[PDB]
């Protein structure tokens, strides 16, 4: 699975 | 910070 | 599971 | 052998 | 940020 | 000199 | 500086 | 294509 | 088999 | 302590 | 197939 | 310091 890096600013990760 | 791995049944992450 | 870097460009980390 | 990051939770090197 | 493996004993992902 | 992942969104090896 | 993936077929990396 | 850290001695990254 | 961390100074670099 | 990849050519892994 | 760091004054990548 | 990968067959570490 992707383990996406986003910024909800600072980092914040989603894994899909 | 650092990274959590948890479970979710994947494993799924957060940053604390 | 593993935690593998991979690219396809990117570089990326892969949850497996 | 192959040095991969491993998780079941924590995170180690696993040595295959 | 930097993303960096670290110990204190398991391995962590620390964001710098 | 230090390869170090970074993410600022994408990852990437940085050169240190 | 940071490593660049490209395609040249196969990956090939830079520095830049 | 998958980065694998590896080593059979040096550490070597390979790219499958 | 997986690497564990020991530490106090100076790192050690138990096997499992 | 960091665990951080490093080169001067071979790859190797720092504890710092 | 490997990444080569080698020596060309800076630091070069190469895949094989 | 940094992580040594020595043949005991097996690969081993040791810190250095
Ligand atoms: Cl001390
Ligand atoms: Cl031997």
């Amino acid at each position: 699975a992707y383990l996406l890096f986003y910024t909800e600013a600072k980092v914040a990760l989603a894994v899909k």
